[PDB]
């Protein structure tokens, strides 16, 4: 079968050898058997116990009939003839019989049968893998057939599996190795003793058998037809058995020398360029320097679909041909942005069909190590966000010029800087980045996002890398940030005086950042309007009065702090359009606050405040406010003074009766009452038209307490 | 055995007179075995060791017992007979079986067994392809999936190529063996032919054994002497036909250098040129194959040639792309104009030219692709895109496109993107450019044929223009729009574009000016100029604008205009300005003088008030100041009654003035990102106004009467 492979040109020579030797002993046994004979007469004066050998001339006469020539010449035979001339045919047979034998021994032992047959077919099967051939032509990627993607990747498994099987059992090497031994050893013994022997074939031979009583002679001397054939015949043979031993001690050096227990397969990955090829360990790395022997060329492409680097591009065509466009589109979804976005999460690559989801306009990436990204993704046009989360991608030229003016906004997280490409900064067009993941490591701080500069359009920066400091490369590329955002997730951001380089800054959001007060930096940030300083751990707050310097202020927000008082500074801060103090331990409200009468958005929930003062109906502006989780008792009249408010949250307080003056407020839309010890309730709430019982946040016994018209209403309004 | 292709005439004839040499081989030995005996008689009367031999007759009695016969006739045979007369069979069977091996060494040596059975294995199949067939044919239906299995069989011909041209083994293998035959059949033609007179029927021994049988000599007669004569001359005249066809081949495989295949006769016959020579250990192939039947070399070479691979290939795609899934993808562009764009193909599937319906085509990253004549079947055709499509063109594609193509579109990585015949056409008015193409030493000299498009009307050049070409400014003196996208680099004009007064329109888009240079004013026919994203901070120079006596658009938006020079108040001309992206804080009073304005754009600025000029811009129908800071609406933004769409959002509006439904013609108005607090009840009179037109949240919206609801909800169903 395909066993001629195994068989290296040494082995052929061997078993030629074997079949000519074989060859002569069966004909030298035959030839011997019917027909070799030994013609005696005898001697009639003997000198020395041998024989003298000492008108026409007579023919000599014994007195002895053919019947006893045949006894005497059968009897001289028999025991003065050198067993080793009787027998030489036979010793040959069974020199070559068990030379067969040694041969071929391992390929009749069911041990290592087994792996020999598995080994051989499954080496002619990755032979003949297409994809091996495939994996040369590229010394771009094409596409796999999805059934034969199947059968590369079973074809993958199976030799994996066979590797782990074959590489630990070790047993077809020693018995190669015991039959080589067996070989050389057997072919010295009979290379020895049968040339020591060989001087005794010789024509004529003397025998003083000692018949006298029957024949009345004592010598005779034979002549024996056969002793030059058979001379000729052992000198072949012993010639052939010299060529036999040549063959063993070439092999056994070879063998031994070269340590084939490991191949290296230095030069295929020298050549081809694919190190991911690993090396193979005993009982398998001898059957592929038995191969290479043979053809080298079976070992390359062996080798070829052993290595990962083919496992990779295997596996990504069968992802390509897994994925279709269709359901793709299918799948695109609308991000927190409403924009079209699928979050790329769990997967090793990208299909390389979805390249033509040219709707897409975010982009978000998870748990994807180092994919390679096509300039087909320039198809993509529209995508003007990405969220990078733990992925190394490597892009490609055409791609990252498409993306450098494709892109707008970015969203990386992290979890190494490697993770975050080099090329990046040559996508300038970037004005709004994400950043996560520490890179406020020790000695190599800021040193990678010293190209952050480089993004000279970068308007909008969050960062989340628990920044202990605000680095001078990120105050620099910040003079023309107009929103930077840093998260510090609960460490303490630090500004050195630095923060108010960036007088440009229109908006700014710290969230997290531990700073328990605003420095003067922030003040000097006059372009500021949307500030937060959430889980700073504020206490005292006096200073926003410096917050004067923001001469557009809108927004402000110290909420989730230590904060427990409001300044009476805060009165002068008549800026203020947009305010969020919630999750602090205030326990009054001034009426300084009040004086804020741009404000328009509120949230001040989960404090300790105890009442509302008459002065809320002066803030008028007010349409959205959540104050849940306090200690309010009652509702003031003035708190219903604001008629323009919308939507409300009042939940987990210690209010009990609600005024009929809610009913006043016709511009509410949504109002959150839930957590509060409430009995009954005023018919007017259910008067004003863009509240809805959706929008009216209550528990529902006290919803039927109202009368069923308001019920009714309320459902009505609820459905158109 | 598929081995018996390789086996020339004379290979043949070789292994039946080595058959012929081992049969006669056996048979002698065999005989020899069992009947090659000496019939001895002694002489009695001998002169110098030679028998002298010298009433009824009487018989001769030696004094002899029949074993003293048997033991003086082995003596004789084994002592006074010629060695080669008794061991000629087994020299014929040593000859016999080292010339069979001398054949068949080379397919029993495995180094070259494997390239052999490869060989033979590919020229088979080869042979059997379904598309060789076809190509000789030729000198069409093709199935996807033969034509894949006839793509594998290039490739793997190709790896063939490449794995065993570098052996040059075999070719050394069989010339040692004819060698060795050669001379091995001349020694035992030699050697034996010498020695042939030895046999003979009857031999003298002097063997001198008188102690045993008492006598000097014997003649003993050899029956089978003249039966191994017969033999040996029938075998010696094998050997003579043995040695000529060795030598005969030998000299053969000298005359003609089998190392090298010309490979020109069917490159010339079938005329595919891209069969060159094959190198040594495969010509010899090659031509072994053609001593055998050269038909299957002829078969190998369609798969050794390279036009039949791009055949295939082009063959491949065509029956790929049908004309239902064309139609399918057929579209419409922008431009109103039904749409087929292809992109990343490797050729042209010929499908295409039965869609004239076709208007504008799009190619992008068709490589190796030629225009054929079936494009004159495409007449609808009117505009034409090529992206990194590096295309050539027949001549009555070419001839038909000069008169049927109007406007072009080019889009190129390199130079040699751009074919060089395009400069030929002669109705080709529009143009679009794309890619760059300034040089150092050599610039703009690809664009030296743009001269030749003397119908060429309107023009875009976004080629990374650092400067202004000398070749586009005399091509500019029949042009009537110029589009300009320098993509951010500084545009160069230095009094090098003026000389186009035909132009009416002129586009600077990215050109990075920061400050409008003096030669665009001799353009009097400039009737819309836009100078987006160029860095343009003061505008002053618009005071030479009142040259300009049909300048009614405007565009510079996207710069950094930090106030509106007064002067505007001259260009009363002008009917639509857009100026968003702008550091404008201030809108003074003689913008308004232009009462011809229409169309206004003013979002992304530093505005806070609308001036109560406003109103006296009539005419103005649409307006956009999103992203602004305008508190309040001026009631005479409501005298403008032909206004027809606001953009208004992202502003400090805090309440909308009741006014709202006066302004009839309003048919959009945006107020999402203001600070409004409750929509005015007189949103219930618009006439043409509907939801789709109302930018507004369901929030806002449920202010609205419900009577207003009704009529929006019916508005935008119907």
């Amino acid at each position: 079968p395909a066993y001629r492979i195994l068989k290296p040109w040494w082995d052929v020579f061997t078993d030629y050898i074997s079949i000519v030797m074989l060859m002569i002993a069966v004909f030298g046994g035959t030839l011997q058997v019917t027909q070799d004979k030994m013609i005696c007469l005898p001697c009639k004066w003997v000198t020395k116990d041998s024989c003298n050998d000492s008108t026409g001339p007579t023919g000599i006469k014994y007195d002895l009939d053919r019947h006893q020539y045949n006894y005497v010449d059968a009897v001289c035979y028999e025991n003065r003839l050198h067993w080793f001339a009787k027998y030489f045919p036979y010793l040959v047979l069974l020199h070559t019989l068990i030379f067969l034998a040694c041969s071929n021994f391992w390929f009749k032992f069911p041990r290592t049968s087994s792996k020999l047959e598995h080994f051989v077919s499954i080496l002619l099967k990755c032979f003949d893998s297409p994809w091996t051939t495939r994996a040369l032509s590229e010394t771009e990627t094409g596409v796999l057939d999805k059934k034969e993607g199947e059968q590369a990747k079973a074809l993958f498994e199976k030799v994996k599996k066979f590797r782990t099987h074959v590489e630990e059992g070790d047993i077809v090497y020693r018995l190669y190795m015991r039959q080589t031994i067996i070989k050389v050893i057997k072919f010295a013994l009979i290379i020895c003793y049968t040339v020591y022997y060989v001087h005794n074939i010789k024509f004529d031979v003397d025998c003083t058998v000692d018949i006298e009583s029957l024949t009345g002679y004592r010598t005779y001397r034979c002549a024996h037809p056969l002793a030059t054939l058979f001379k000729i015949l052992a000198s072949f043979y012993i010639s052939l058995v010299i060529f036999y031993g040549l063959i063993c001690m070439y092999t056994l050096w070879w063998m031994l020398r070269r340590s084939l227990k490991k191949y290296s397969f230095e030069s295929i990955r020298e050549e081809s360029s694919y190190s991911d090829i690993p090396d193979v360990k005993n009982d398998f790395a001898f059957m592929l320097h038995l191969i290479d022997q043979y053809d080298p060329l079976y070992s390359k492409r062996f080798a070829v679909f052993l290595s990962e680097v083919s496992e990779n591009k295997l596996r990504q065509l069968n992802l390509n041909n897994e994925w279709t466009l269709d359901k793709l589109r299918q799948r695109l979804t609308k991000n927190a942005q409403d924009k079209l976005e699928l979050h790329l999460f769990m997967l090793s690559g990208i299909p390389d069909t979805v390249f033509d989801l040219v709707e897409l306009e975010v982009l978000k990436l998870e748990l994807i190590p180092d994919v390679t990204i096509p300039p087909s993704i320039a198809q993509l046009t529209g995508l003007k966000e990405l969220w990078l989360y733990h992925t190394a991608a490597k892009i490609e030229a055409p791609a990252l010029a498409f993306l450098r003016e494709n892109l707008r906004a970015l969203h990386i997280k992290f979890t190494d800087i490697k993770e975050i490409p080099l090329w990046i900064y040559s996508l300038k067009t970037l004005e709004e980045l994400h950043l996560t993941g520490n890179l406020s490591a020790e000695n190599n701080r800021y040193i990678v996002i010293d190209g952050l500069r480089e993004l000279k359009r970068l308007k909008v920066l969050r960062l989340k890398s628990n920044l202990s400091k605000l680095p001078q490369v990120v105050t620099d590329v910040g003079v023309h940030l107009q929103k930077l955002s840093i998260n510090n997730e609960g460490t303490k951001l630090i500004v050195l005086n630095s923060l108010k380089k960036m007088v440009n800054l229109t908006e700014l959001e710290l969230i997290r950042c531990d700073l328990e007060r605003i420095p003067h930096s922030i003040f000097s940030l006059h372009n500021l309007q949307e500030i937060d300083l959430k889980d700073n751990n504020l206490k005292t707050i006096e200073e926003i009065i410096s917050f004067q310097h923001l001469h557009r202020l809108t927004c402000l927000k110290l909420w989730y702090n230590h904060i427990a008082y409001i300044p009476i500074q805060i009165g002068n801060l008549t800026n203020l359009e947009r305010l969020y103090l919630n999750r602090n331990k205030i326990e009054k409200i001034p009426t300084q606050l009040f004086y804020c009468r741009k404000l328009r958005y509120l949230d001040l929930s989960h404090n300790n405040l105890t009442f509302l003062p008459a002065d809320i109906g002066l803030l008028q502006n007010l349409q959205n406010l959540a104050v849940t989780a306090n200690r309010i008792e009652a509702l003031p009249p003035e708190l219903f003074q604001c008629r323009k408010l919308r939507a409300l949250h009042l939940g987990n307080n210690v209010l009990q009766s609600l005024p009929s003056r809610v009913g006043e407020l016709t511009n509410l839309t949504q109002i959150e009452l839930r957590g509060n010890r409430l009995e009954c309730l005023p018919v007017e709430l259910g008067e004003c038209p863009l509240l809805k019982r959706s929008g009216l946040v209550v528990e529902e016994d006290l919803f039927s307490t109202l009368p069923p018209e308001v019920k009714e209403r309320l459902w009505r309004a609820d459905k158109e």
